[PDB]
């Protein structure tokens, strides 16, 4: 359903995308994504999709707009405006200078340190859930590898329960791929709702998981609060739960599509770390955005006071002005060019617990499965949102051609 166009925004920057329901989405969602990046489209489009919103196209743009958080503020970053509204988890609904104090926190149950703790537990699970699946000759790798593996993880680090899951699994969804079934509003309320007692013990007995770390935490050296613990813990959950579990099935249909690809990572397995950052990029995954604090030209375009404008980290490194034949997956590309993380002040801290499942995956899966493909017949079906998915990845394999190592 389209809003009627705002008198301030010219017609011909109309652009009707969709991003929880793009046209070209049995394409492959990163590849409808990138109809906003053909010939005849503008750097600035506006949607009356979800409400009417701007969507930069190029990565030129989101680069300097993710910059710029004077102009473009992190306080409504998700569309709709409702969900943006609502939106109020900490760090990222704060801009600098305010984000700051509480970000140090954030960057530290999740920070370098607090992985290379981790690295025998991941590496564990990994060879765990893989061992099992080898000998069984297929498997959903959506339930049976790409949720359980990070999912139980960042359980682990943040302490809780892995009872909870499917329901913080189905609230996280919500909040990002969402069913029809809930607001994002509504969504965040109930991960708020369960996080409360939580929180509360936890202040009450300091643990040294995630939660207790963050709950009994310091901002700028002073007492951080049940309120401002809980708008931070949700947040965590929600990039714990809902960011590497969708990319690892970007990258494995995409290696069962690829047996050259696999062979490459087979026969140079230093390469590994290479291979990670090119399918960080090709695959990437998420878009959100900010809203414009005043009345503001950008690029030769009238920005409104209120306006939102959708940033697509994904498609940073998509765009052809950043890398040549963006749609190949080059193992050696000499420049991998990409904002798959994020940019500017917000940039992902958690990445490096995520590089580390995704080398760790790829290293342990193609020394014990090397050879695999995708179940006769599948027709692969892609999700979009705030991050897009993978709703469904049947593997094939002839156990023969495995290793138990
Ligand atoms: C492939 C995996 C991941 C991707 C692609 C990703 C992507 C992103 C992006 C694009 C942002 C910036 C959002 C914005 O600017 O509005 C972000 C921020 C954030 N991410 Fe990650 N993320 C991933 C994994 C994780 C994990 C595993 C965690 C925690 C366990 C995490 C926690 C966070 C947090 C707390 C922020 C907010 C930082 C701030 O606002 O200062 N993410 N992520
Ligand atoms: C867009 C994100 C990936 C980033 C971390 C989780 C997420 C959904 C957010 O709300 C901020
Ligand atoms: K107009
Ligand atoms: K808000």
């Amino acid at each position: 359903n389209l809003a009627p166009l705002p008198p301030h925004v010219p017609e011909h920057l109309v652009f009707d995308f969709d991003m929880y329901n793009p046209s070209n989405l049995s394409a492959g969602v990163q590849e409808a994504w990138a109809v906003l990046q053909e010939s005849n489209v503008p750097d600035l489009v506006w949607t009356r999709c979800n409400g009417g919103h701007w969507i930069a196209t190029r990565g030129q743009l989101i680069r300097e707009a993710y910059e710029d958080y004077r102009h473009f503020s992190s306080e409504c970053p998700f569309i709709p405006r409702e969900a943006g509204e609502a939106y109020d988890f900490i760090p990222t609904s704060m801009d600098p200078p305010e984000q700051r104090q509480f970000r140090a926190l954030a960057n530290q149950v999740v920070g370098m340190p607090v992985v290379d703790k981790l690295e025998n537990r991941i590496q564990e699970l990994a060879c765990s859930l893989i061992e099992s699946l080898r000998p069984q000759g297929q498997c959903n790798f959506t339930e049976d590898y790409a949720e359980p593996f990070p999912i139980r993880i960042f359980m682990l680090l943040a302490g809780l329960p892995e009872e909870d899951i499917p329901h913080l699994g189905y609230l996280t969804d919500q909040m990002t791929r969402p069913d029809g079934s809930m607001t994002f509003a509504e969504a965040k309320e109930a991960l708020y709702d369960y996080l409360i007692p939580i929180i509360e013990q936890r202040r009450q007995k300091p643990g040294t998981d995630a939660i207790s770390i963050v709950a009994n935490g310091q901002v700028n050296g002073r007492p951080i609060t049940s309120d401002e613990a809980k708008r931070m813990c949700g947040l965590l959950l929600v990039g714990g739960l809902d960011t590497v579990v969708n990319f690892l099935s970007f990258s494995m249909e995409f290696l069962a599509k690829s047996p050259e690809h696999r062979q490459e990572l087979i026969e140079r397995p230093e390469r590994i770390p290479a291979a990670c950052e090119e399918l960080l990029r090709r695959f990437s995954l998420v878009a959100d955005g900010r809203i414009l604090t005043s009345d503001y030209e950008f690029h030769g375009v009238q920005l409104k006071k209120g306006d939102q404008i959708l940033l697509p980290q994904m498609l940073s490194g998509l765009d052809e002005r950043e890398n040549a034949a963006p749609m190949h997956v080059d193992f050696s590309r000499q420049k991998v060019s990409h904002t798959t993380f994020g940019h500017g002040s917000h940039l992902c801290p958690g990445q490096h617990l995520a590089r580390r499942e995704i080398i760790v995956t790829l290293k342990e899966w193609l020394t014990r499965i090397p050879d695999f493909s995708i179940a006769p017949g599948a027709q692969i079906q892609h999700k979009s949102g705030i991050v897009s998915g993978v709703q469904a990845l049947p593997l094939v394999w002839d156990p023969a051609t495995t290793k138990a190592v």
